[PDB]
């Protein structure tokens, strides 16, 4: 009778990794060197030892694979932290924490996420009684949801709060150099809202930048495509708003 | 700034397929090499050289994570060493020592059964009744020690008893009727000559050896177990004194 399976730390795993890249670029110098040569076992030869640096590595990422959990868990306190705060009431609402991805990915895209989630605590969701008042319920729930589906990770950030005004941002966009108003109004919604991953898409401030890359929604989607991800939103007035993440999954 | 998360852990189940794959790792290198060798290219032999360093490099740390303690064995011992020990109505004052002590984890479930055994032994063969043993001058405490150790690049297993020991003459004589030796040959024997006779295959039992497995529980398949891990074992008996078996198991 057995008792399973074993704990490391990050050193090794940093160590591993680093192996693995070197042995990519080895792997490639190789290859360019005896790319003059039009030998025919010589490319099976080569071709066999590519397959198993890819299996390898394919090995390698399957032991990269973590939980979303490790970042899921810091938020249902920070969400009831900034719900009072900022004077709201939410109900927060977490589902997927199983959903498993590259370790990478998962300490990327945990600021980003907990921009989004106070995005909708922030300006999405309104005051209690402005709900009551307009036939809503009572309180604001808020959604943050990750599954495996097709190919691909979809995180989804979700809220029944005010939503976007579109208008405001067209005439924003109208107000420097962007669209006129006849180009506007071929504008499906979407893409509208795509200007808000403008870079400093201001009715907010100026900011000096140090140290980052940036402070808002246009880093968000920066963090998203550095891991080759892709992202837009929904919205309508008085109904609600959601932002959907999609991270190819390896 | 990043998001910070935590230390991780995973199955060994993908853990032997890195070893698999690097095993087949370096025999892809030579192959390469020797169809360079068909058509005589030469040029090339510094990229392939860092190959070999970064597999070794690779080899060695993608091994080195999967050292893990011994008490992921050890620790399901002492509660079944006391209920056979009462099974065979014996008192066993049962000792763990360098318990923390680590090596690869292929190896601490294989190698789980044969210190079974010699635990099993030790109780039943090794550990004589408290009449017996009082009769004998001894202790009536029954002591069995399993021990666990770093020397050198290998490890020490060790399991040690104080009991009867093993009569040395009774294989010697065991081994005359078997044909192995004779009184002459017998009489130059050294201990270790000796006791290396409970390894042979059809020596230590009167029962199961031509037709029957080529698995059997005997000291023959715990000496195999142990060099399958290309490791070591021995025998050490003084008589009344104890026996105290010793298992070597290598690290790179
Ligand atoms: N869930 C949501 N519902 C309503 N409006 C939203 C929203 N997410 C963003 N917005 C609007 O988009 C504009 C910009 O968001 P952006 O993320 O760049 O702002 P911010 O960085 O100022 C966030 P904070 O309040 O956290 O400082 C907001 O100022 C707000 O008017
Ligand atoms: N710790 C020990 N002390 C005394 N005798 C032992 C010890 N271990 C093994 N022996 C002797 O070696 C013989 C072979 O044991 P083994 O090969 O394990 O199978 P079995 O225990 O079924 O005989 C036993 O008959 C026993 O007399």
């Amino acid at each position: 009778v057995i008792s399973q399976t074993v704990r490391v730390d990050i050193e090794k795993l940093d160590n591993l990794m680093d192996l693995m890249g070197e042995l990519v670029i080895a792997r490639s110098r190789i290859l360019e060197t005896l790319k003059k040569y039009n030998i025919k076992e010589l490319d099976e030869s080569l071709s066999h030892l590519s397959r198993i640096t890819l299996d390898l590595q394919n090995v390698v990422m399957k032991i990269r694979m973590v939980p979303i959990s490790f970042v899921f868990n810091r938020f249902p306190r920070m969400v009831r932290d900034l719900a009072k705060k900022m004077n709201k009431e939410v109900n927060f609402i977490m589902r997927g924490e199983d959903t498993e991805l590259d370790r990478t990915f998962v300490e990327e895209i945990g600021e980003p996420l907990l921009h989004l989630l106070r995005n909708a605590i922030d300006h999405g969701i309104e005051p209690k009684e402005e709900r009551i008042a307009k036939g809503k319920p009572p309180i604001g729930t808020l959604i943050l949801s990750a599954r495996h589906e097709g190919n691909n990770v979809v995180i989804e950030v979700e809220d029944d709060g005010r939503g976007i005004d579109k208008e405001k941002i067209i005439r924003k966009a109208i107000e420097k150099g962007l669209i006129d108003e006849s180009k506007a109004a071929t504008l499906s919604d979407q893409e509208i809202l795509n200007f808000l991953f403008v870079p400093g898409f201001s009715t907010k401030e100026k900011v000096s930048e140090v140290s980052g890359r940036g402070v808002g929604m246009d880093v968000v989607k920066n963090v998203v495509e550095s891991l080759n991800g892709s992202i837009s939103i929904e919205s309508e007035k008085d109904k609600g708003t959601k932002v959907t993440i999609r991270l190819p999954l390896t």
